[PDB]
């Protein structure tokens, strides 16, 4: 189990002003630290945030958080479940800011909600330094879904923070799971008039203003004022990043398909939708061509790294825990024989890879 710690700096809050926090399981004698960012969509205006507060309140408030959580997948401490980093110091950072981990805005007379995702990460790192993180050799900032995009938005800021605090020896790396989205054409198009019809580009554009969202500096300088939404799209922000980032992305991610207005039921897929889906997988594969550390199976699914059976999926015969281990070796101070780090499926239809999650 990982034990809850509410932030000692109570100015760093979840959406409703309750303190943010983190769950921690220490591993004495390990200098590896895994900080995992939870996902869970986002909200971008008063109405849709109010709705989220009614029925997804744990994503907006710490008032009902349990005092412990069980580490699963890459957060498991059992080598049977986590071949990669079972002995690491484990941190699970709950997502309670609804801002894709980008916000830097407090609740105030002008703001019904606080959007502090970027500051929560910084404050967790700061408070962990006194709990052993000061001795770390590697800090892996990982995350799934909105948390995976949060890795892309925050990994270099964590690196800068540690450098400015006087810890230049801690190697900061990112692991972005299911947070690599395409600003592609939707299969069916709706004008952004409400929440359900608003495409991610426009919803993120509105969110950034509502959250006071922040993006990595080099990406911000490329796209400039009013265009920072571009930095929420992995293929655009990734080339601007300096920290090593391993990208995990299903080629047919269910959240990507949802925002594309694709809803697979059971009837035969006809030609237009068949071509749409195949083109989506091809475009995703294309965006990963120059990403040297990546794991992209041809499956219709969503998230991987904290699932208990995350070890099952393989690309070209290599599992994700193995690929991550090979990534670790590649970052020791030329490719490795039989230890690949770039694993992208080439087959063109969901479940053409036999190791895809069953959905059972
Ligand atoms: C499914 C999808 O296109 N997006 C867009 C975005 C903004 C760039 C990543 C996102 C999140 F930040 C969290 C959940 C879904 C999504
Ligand atoms: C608490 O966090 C805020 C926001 O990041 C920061 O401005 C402030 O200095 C912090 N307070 C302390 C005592 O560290």
């Amino acid at each position: 189990d990982l034990r809850l710690h509410l932030l000692l700096n109570t100015s760093v809050t979840c959406n409703d002003g309750s303190p943010a926090g983190y769950y921690l399981k220490e591993s004495r004698g390990s200098r590896r630290w895994l900080l995992f960012l939870e996902g869970g969509w986002y909200c971008f205006n008063r109405e849709n945030c109010d709705s989220r507060y009614d029925t997804m309140r744990r994503l907006m408030s710490s008032r009902d958080w349990p005092r412990t959580r069980t580490g699963t997948g890459i957060l498991s401490s059992q080598p049977e479940e986590n071949p990669y980093w079972w002995n690491a110091n484990m941190v699970f950072i709950p997502y309670c800011s609804s801002d894709v981990w980008s916000g830097a805005s407090s609740k105030s007379e002008k703001n019904e909600y606080a959007f502090m995702g970027a500051l929560i990460i910084q404050e967790v790192v700061r408070e962990l330094l006194g709990r052993g993180l000061s001795g770390a050799k590697v800090l892996l900032l990982a995350g799934s879904s909105a948390g995976g995009t949060g890795v892309l938005l925050n990994v270099d800021r964590v690196a800068e923070q540690l450098e400015k605090l006087g810890y230049p020896a801690i190697q900061v790396r990112g692991l972005a799971d299911s947070g690599w989205f395409l600003d592609n054409k939707q299969y069916r198009h709706t004008d952004c008039v409400d929440t359900i019809t608003c495409a991610p580009t426009e919803a993120i554009r509105r969110g950034i203003r509502y959250w006071n969202g922040v993006v990595p500096e080099r990406c911000r300088r490329q796209f400039q004022e009013g265009e920072e939404w571009n930095c929420f799209f992995g293929y655009k922000v990734y080339p601007t990043l300096r920290s090593p980032v391993f990208v995990v992305q299903w080629l047919f991610d269910e959240a990507q398909l949802t925002v594309d207005n694709v809803h697979l039921t059971g009837q035969p897929v006809q030609e237009g939708l068949r071509l749409y889906i195949q083109n989506l997988g091809r475009e995703l594969r294309h965006t990963l061509k120059d990403v040297p550390a990546s794991f992209a199976p041809a499956c219709l699914s969503h998230e991987i790294i904290i699932r208990s059976h995350w070890t099952d999926v393989q690309v070209k015969g290599t599992s994700l825990p193995r690929a991550l281990h090979c990534w670790d070796r590649s970052l020791h101070d030329t490719p490795l024989k039989g230890c690949p780090v770039h694993l992208v499926d080439s087959c063109p239809w969901p479940h053409c890879n036999p190791s895809c999650p069953t959905g059972t």
